[PDB]
Parts: structure tokens; C-alpha cells; sequence
């Protein structure tokens, strides 16, 4: 009738909005910011805000709107809803230098100790979704949220059953029912969309288009916005050296992979972010070399009779980073590297042991709002969120601290490219393409959102014709 099945990889634990993203992009949660289809940050939950001084952000809520159980959202709400979040990820933490929250009626003001011209622009983060603290159920399975879908039922790691809340506050949303289901197989989500199992994919295999394409009864929708794929090293591993890393950098073919794996559907990558953004300044792209690889890989002792072994890790809700490592081991081999693969089915618990793996594929949403600061804090910082492989060098550290509090944005522009360019000499990671999200959907579903975030996907417009 009017319910929509939608199947999603990167299956969840915790569907608490300070632990995915998963919350916002179906529904079920917003922050207090959001950023329109141009990327540009933007009120959502806020009628208004002003910042008297660099310390001080001083927010009104809108006043029509309330949580999915009925409760009202007041500035007390999103005061307790913040901090909760705060204490308990890391994550929202790092990104939220926020000294104190006080808060009467609809208006809360929040505080800093010294500037931080991005806090705003994190406040739009998913993470930092508005929840109810006060609700009596578990926000780990059955959060609630001021979205038009409330979170009826959580299977973990399974299915979210979503319901229509039809006092949400944008307007009657348009669907009775949500159910999204993980798969973390592309081609199996592909097959769940042709046989109509489920009405709405994300992260299409690229050797699938074309077979979704010729299909009338579906539509792919491609986007090529800010997400990008890598080969992320393990620094904790003292057998991960300089001369490790940039001989990895050279195996890989940038070009050839974003041609022939991704198909035209990505860019060779330098750094973390895409390059058709103006202000950044790329490094230089490397092409590949095999001799140069082995050239290096000699500076530590590496033979064909003495080969450095790497254990690989991969996971298969992006679905191009397990046929880039094939790739890599091949022709790493070329090298004297023996790469092994290990596909993992919950690549975020996986990596947590450190002793577990040398090298990981990966992919991250490098810049969802506009700045490059979010990466550098959570990627590049030790103990930042991303930050798997433990990537830290002091000098690194001072620019990014200095970025933190710089509000010219001219100013942050070359602070950033002057990251780039310190933190690109160290080969913390090897950056690969900037892909593009590839969705599909039945074509009876209208108005679901695939814009170069890479984060939303369901509002109060998306529905069934
Ligand atoms: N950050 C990785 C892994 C992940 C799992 N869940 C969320 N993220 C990716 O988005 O592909
Ligand atoms: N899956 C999103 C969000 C995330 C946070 N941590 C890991 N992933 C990304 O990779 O950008
Ligand atoms: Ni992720």
C-alpha cells in the first residue's frame, strides 16, 4: 500500500542516533541544523540563533514541534539530548567543544571556552540527532525523535520497523509504514530491488547499472558527491613503516581502478577530498609503480624469498573495496608482498583490535558540510573517531588545533591545504577515488533524497505512487 521496504548495508548494533547515522537517513531522527541539496548549512529544528561573541551561541526553537511519543521539543530536551550524546560518543564529544548548555522555554544558550567557528556546522551532524532523553524505552533499539518516522521495532542487526507519526512537524508525512532491512551484499540488494522484496537500495554495485538501467520498472539515481574509498594503514604496527606505506601507494592504479572497477563512476584520488572542490589544493596524483614498490620495500629487507606479509581487511557494503583489494594482492604479489584477505561482516567492531589487521579497505563521508576540519579532528587526531589505524604526528596536531579556532575561511582554506600538504608526506592513508553514491529504487517511489551528503535519504515527502 503506502509502506516502503528499503535495504541498506553497514548493519548497526546500537540504532541510537549518537551511534550511526542511520537514524536521520531513514526518518527517524533530525539535528538541530541540516544542509540543503546544495551543501549549504541551514535552520531545521532552529527558528532562529545569533552569536553575540566567539563563545556564545544562542539558539530559539521553533515552537510546533514535538517527539514522536507526543512530547514537546523545548530547549531543555535538546540541552539533556546533547549532553547525553556527548558523554556517551566519542564521536559527538570530539566534535562538540561545548563548555555549558543552559536553557528556558524554547531558547538554550551554549557555550564555549574559546572560539570554534565549526560548532554550528556540527550541530547538523546525524550524530548529533535530537532525541528524548526522557522517553521510557531503550534509545540503543527504540529511540524517538522529532523525524516523520517513529522506530516502532529493532531486530539488531537485522530490521527496523518504522511507523508514520502524523503530527510531525513539517506536514503529514506520506508513507503508513518503513521497514529496512540490512544486506550487506550488493548484489544481493540488487536482486532483493529486481524481485521486489524491497523498493529502495543504496551503494549499487557499478557492474549492475546498466542491467537496473534497462529496467522500466526501476530507476538508478547516481550522485557524485563527498565520499571516498581507501586503503587505511595500521601505525600501532611497527611493520607499517613510511617506506611500507608508499611502496602500497605505488601497487595501487588509481586510474585503472577508477575506470575498470568503478567504471567511470569515480576520480583518482590524492587526498581525502574530492578535487572538484575549488579551494583544495590536491597533492600529487601517483601512478602506479610496481618497481618502485619492490625499490622501496628493499629499504626494509623484503625479498621474493622474504616477502612482508600484510593481513588485508574488507567488507562488502561498499561494494567495489573487496574487488580493489583482488586487485591489490595480485599485484602486490609483483612486489614481494603476500597480502591476505579477510572479509569481515562488521568491519567497525572488527578493527578495534588493533593486533587484527595490518591494512583495511575503508570508505568515509571525507567533508559532509563543507569543511575539512570534521576530517582532520576525527581522522588524523588520536583518539578521533575514524582514526582506526591510530594515525598521529605532533606536527599534524598543531595545524589542525590552529585550524580549530581559526574563522576566517580564507585562513582555515590554507591552514587546511597546508595539512594536506604535511600530512600527505607521511602516507597516513592511501586515498583511491572519489566515488559516487549509486541508489535505486522501484519506479513508484518519489522524492527520496540522494544529494552529495551522502547521509539523507527518507523525508516527510518521500513516498509510493
Ligand atoms: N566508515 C565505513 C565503515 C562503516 C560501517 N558503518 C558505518 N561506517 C563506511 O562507511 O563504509
Ligand atoms: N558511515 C558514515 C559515518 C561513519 C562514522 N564512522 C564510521 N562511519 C561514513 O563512513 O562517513
Ligand atoms: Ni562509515
Amino acid at each position: 500500500g503506502k509502506d516502503l521496504n528499503i535495504s541498506l548495508p553497514l548493519k548497526t548494533k546500537s540504532i541510537a542516533p549518537y551511534e550511526t547515522d542511520v537514524p536521520v537517513k531513514i526518518g527517524a531522527a533530525e539535528s538541530l541544523f541540516k544542509t540543503n541539496d546544495q551543501g549549504k548549512i541551514e535552520k531545521a529544528l532552529v527558528k532562529s540563533y545569533h552569536q553575540p561573541n566567539d563563545t556564545t551561541l544562542d539558539i530559539e526553537l521553533k515552537d510546533n514541534i514535538k517527539f514522536q511519543n507526543g512530547q514537546k521539543l523545548t530547549a531543555e530536551k535538546v540541552k539533556s539530548s546533547l549532553e547525553n550524546s556527548m558523554k556517551k560518543s566519542d564521536l559527538v564529544k570530539y566534535s562538540l567543544p561545548i563548555s555549558s548548555i543552559t536553557a528556558k522555554g524554547q531558547k538554550l544558550t551554549i557555550k564555549t571556552n574559546s572560539a570554534y567557528p565549526e560548532l554550528v556546522s556540527e550541530l547538523a551532524n546525524p550524530f548529533m540527532a535530537i532525541y528524548d532523553t526522557d522517553a521510557k524505552s531503550d534509545v540503543n533499539q527504540t529511540p524517538v525523535g522529532t523525524g516523520p518516522y517513529q522506530i516502532k521495532d529493532y531486530k539488531q542487526s537485522r530490521k527496523i520497523s518504522l511507523s508514520n507519526f502524523k503530527d510531525y512537524w513539517q506536514g503529514k508525512p506520506k508513507l503508513d509504514h518503513i521497514t529496512v532491512t540490512y544486506q550487506e551484499d550488493g548484489n544481493n540488494r540488487v536482486r532483493n530491488l529486481e524481485s521486489q522484496k524491497d523498493d529502495l537500495i543504496t551503494d549499487v554495485p557499478v557492474n549492475k547499472v546498466q542491467d537496473i538501467e534497462n529496467n522500466q520498472n526501476l530507476k538508478v539515481s547516481k550522485e557524485s558527491g563527498f565520499r571516498t574509498s581507501l586503503l587505511m594503514y595500521n601505525h600501532t604496527n611497527k611493520k607499517m613503516t613510511k617506506s611500507v606505506r608508499e611502496a602500497l601507494d605505488h601497487i595501487i592504479d588509481r586510474q585503472g581502478i577508477a575506470d575498470h572497477i568503478y567504471q567511470g563512476y569515480a576520480k583518482p584520488a590524492t587526498s581525502p577530498f574530492n578535487d572538484k572542490i575549488p579551494y583544495i589544493k590536491e597533492p600529487k596524483l601517483t601512478k602506479q609503480n610496481i618497481e618502485q614498490a619492490k625499490m622501496l620495500l628493499a629499504k626494509d629487507g623484503y625479498t621474493k624469498e622474504h616477502p612482508l606479509k600484510i593481513k588485508l581487511i574488507t567488507y562488502d557494503g561498499r561494494p567495489e573495496l573487496s574487488k580493489i583489494a583482488q586487485v591489490l594482492q595480485s599485484d602486490a604479489k609483483k612486489a614481494n608482498i603476500e597480502i591476505d584477505i579477510k572479509s569481515v561482516d562488521d568491519i567497525e567492531g572488527y578493527l578495534k583490535d588493533r593486533s587484527a589487521w595490518d591494512a583495511t579497505m575503508y570508505s568515509f563521508g571525507t567533508i559532509p558540510r563543507g569543511d575539512t576540519g570534521y576530517f582532520f579532528n576525527q581522522a588524523y587526531k588520536k583518539d578521533g573517531a575514524i582514526n582506526k589505524g591510530d594515525y598521529n604526528n605532533s606536527n599534524v596536531d598543531d595545524l589542525i588545533n590552529q585550524l580549530n579556532h581559526t574563522v576566517d575561511v580564507k585562513e582555515r582554506h590554507n591552514i587546511s591545504n597546508d595539512i594536506i600538504k604535511l600530512s600527505s608526506r607521511d602516507v597516513p592513508n592511501s586515498y583511491i577515488a572519489y566515488n559516487d553514491q549509486i541508489v535505486a529504487a522501484n519506479s513508484k517511489v518519489k522524492n527520496y533524497k540522494v544529494t552529495p551528503e551522502g547521509i539523507y535519504l527518507i523525508d516527510y515527502r518521500t513516498t509510493i505512487e
